[PDB]
């Protein structure tokens, strides 16, 4: 089931289009700084990303319309090492029909959504999901 495309700037004004990431598996995570799960889970993700990045899985944590500073702070606080983008006026969110928050979409290399993950993730789970979508 096809994944709605989008273009947002990450947190250094750098333009990211979802369809550019064809070939790679995409851990598409929707989040806000208020969500207590993302405080638990971002360190897990940064940790698994050390492993999975060069296996061809990519993470795109789409923050849900918060200001640039709020995000940068949260990123620093939780040692983020992975691409975060800003959905400033919340359109991508609506495009994706999201809530709960967080919500993760697992997108395979062809670009279809293989699993919608909602609620809580163990690092253990995060790892499995990253397997579920990696190219090899």
């Amino acid at each position: 089931s096809d994944a709605p495309n989008f273009v947002l700037e990450d947190t250094n004004g750098k333009r990211i289009e979802l369809s550019d990431l064809k070939g790679k598996g995409v851990f598409l995570n929707f989040w806000g700084t208020w969500a207590e799960p993302a405080k638990k889970e971002f360190p897990y993700m940064a940790n698994q990303y050390k492993h999975f990045k060069s296996q061809g899985v990519e993470i795109v944590a789409v923050n849900v319309g918060e200001s640039k500073i709020a995000v940068h702070n949260f990123m620093k606080s939780y040692g983020v090492n992975f691409p975060v983008v800003l959905d400033t006026d919340r359109q991508v969110l609506d495009a994706y029909d999201v809530s709960p928050l967080p919500t993760t979409f697992l997108i395979n290399p062809e670009g279809k959504v293989v699993k919608v993950v909602t609620g809580t993730m163990t690092e253990s789970m995060i790892h499995d999901y990253m397997n579920l979508i990696k190219p090899g």
